[PDB]
């Protein structure tokens, strides 16, 4: 399948090298798969879902997305036009105000939900959680990583906008998860995006079109832009059979585009999400 004009994010993922506008994928499209956007929820009734969007837990007196944020997220993972798995299912977590703000005990209850709702539902070709959220050092949020990823979702989380070795950040630093760099329509690694050898893989994050709130659409940057093109893309390559949760971030680190990105620090992997799709 071919998208024309699509979100250059999604020409990239699917693309050898910079510069194009259309989105080449499988038609299976993540169909089977879930993915939890763990965020400031999902306006699920923006009709870029098409009723495959649902909020299953918030932490707040509401679960309604007041602020974007989360429903860019999940569009980047599989809106119909903003989308990498266009027809996965994708769950909302609210475990971040609508300031985009969260404590880390409720960020932390919010992982281990997911890892025990996704028994509530279901998901034959694998479940992802992505988190485009984090904050400084903490060994009980990357606890709550490890955990979920060990049970069996994989999890993608965000670097981290400090241009800062992201050891220093969590979850990001857990190292049983996949962090992901975000970088530009140039091959470059976006200025604030963190680095280090925590990190796994690279995706777009400068300058991505998605879904807000309001029935909209608008144009954001930060690793949390970066985060859900990786967590779309481990969705629909578990619906193709090529990988499961347990490794698909190796599978998608073996298969990226590699030594391409500029302005990556001495030690930090030169590597970029690719779905390595010919039709
Ligand atoms: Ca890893």
């Amino acid at each position: 399948a071919a998208q024309t004009n699509a979100p250059w994010g999604l020409a990239r993922i699917s693309s050898t090298s910079p510069g194009t506008s259309t989105y080449y994928y499988d038609e299976s499209a993540g169909q089977g798969s879930c993915v939890y956007v763990i965020d400031t929820g999902i306006e699920a009734s923006h009709p870029e879902f098409e009723g495959r969007a649902q909020m299953v837990k918030t932490y707040y007196y509401s679960s309604r997305d007041g602020n974007g944020h989360g429903t860019h997220c999940a569009g980047t993972v599989g809106s119909r036009t903003y989308g990498v798995a266009k027809k996965t299912q994708l769950f909302g977590v609210k475990v971040l105000d609508d300031n985009g703000s969260g404590q880390y005990s409720t960020i932390i209850a919010g992982m281990d939900f997911v890892a025990s709702d996704k028994n509530n539902r279901n998901c034959p070709k694998g479940v992802v959680a992505s988190l485009s959220l984090g904050g400084g050092y903490s060994s009980s949020v990357n606890s709550a990583a490890a955990r979920l990823q060990s049970s069996g979702v994989m999890v993608a989380v965000a670097a981290g906008n400090n241009n800062a070795d992201a050891r220093n950040y969590s979850p990001a630093s857990e190292p049983s998860v996949c962090t992901v760099g975000a970088s530009d329509r140039y091959d470059r690694r976006s200025s604030f995006s963190n680095y280090g050898s925590v990190l796994d893989i690279f995706g777009p994050g400068t300058d991505i079109l998605s879904t807000w709130i309001g029935g909209s659409t608008r144009s954001i940057s930060g690793t949390s832009m970066a985060t859900p093109h990786v967590a779309g893309l481990a969705a629909y390559l578990m619906t193709l059979g090529k990988t499961t949760a347990a490794s698909a971030c190796r599978y998608i680190a073996d298969t990226a585009n590699k030594g391409d990105l500029s302005n990556i620090p001495f030690g930090t992997v030169n590597l970029l999400a690719y779905n390595n799709y010919q039709a």
